[PDB]
């Protein structure tokens, strides 16, 4: 048993949920919440502007601090780096940028890290900004992460079109 509540169960290991991940992340405490971040980690906007909001800022310190020691991450890969006020964790997963170019099929090796961590709190990946499919988006998650995955979606009206379109 875990702390999560009022998800719709998709498959044996993924929930989803239309929710704010930074109020979902401030109840639940998970030990792991997932960034929709950038290669060079700059948390401007979107699930990485707003999960660094709610850090005061703390979360683009720790950032900066490791783009200085480690250059840049890979597009499809990850690093875990503190949770700050949020989480134990936060895994900074980089998903294909569509609207920088980015090859699509990069989203199932971004979905690959989560396979680290037996459970997660998360977005969509590519979505939203990133400008992929959403519907796609959770049909790359399903057949590829195999831990437990709580998924947060901020749009109602998305979230209402990803369950009613589910296979
Ligand atoms: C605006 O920044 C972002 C970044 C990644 C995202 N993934 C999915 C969504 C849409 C949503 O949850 O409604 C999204 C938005």
């Amino acid at each position: 048993v875990n702390s999560f509540s009022g998800y719709l169960k998709l498959t044996d290991n993924v929930y989803i949920k239309n929710a704010d991940i930074v109020e979902e992340a401030k109840k639940v405490k998970p030990t792991v919440v997932v960034n929709a971040a950038n290669v060079y980690l700059k948390h401007g906007g979107g699930v990485a502007g707003a999960l660094n909001k709610a850090t005061n800022n703390a979360m683009q310190v720790e950032s900066d601090d490791y783009i200085a020691t480690n250059g840049p991450l890979k597009v499809g890969g990850s690093c875990v780096l503190s949770g700050h006020n949020l989480a134990k964790h936060c895994l900074h997963v980089v998903g294909p940028n569509v609207n920088k170019g980015e090859d699509i099929q990069l989203l199932k090796s971004a979905y690959e890290n989560f396979n680290q961590h037996e459970v997660l709190l998360a977005p969509l990946l590519s979505a939203g900004i990133f400008g992929a499919d959403p519907i796609h988006s959770l049909r790359v998650c399903v057949d590829t992460v195999r831990t437990n995955v709580y998924l947060a979606v901020f749009d109602k009206n998305l979230y209402d079109k990803l369950v009613s379109s589910f296979l």
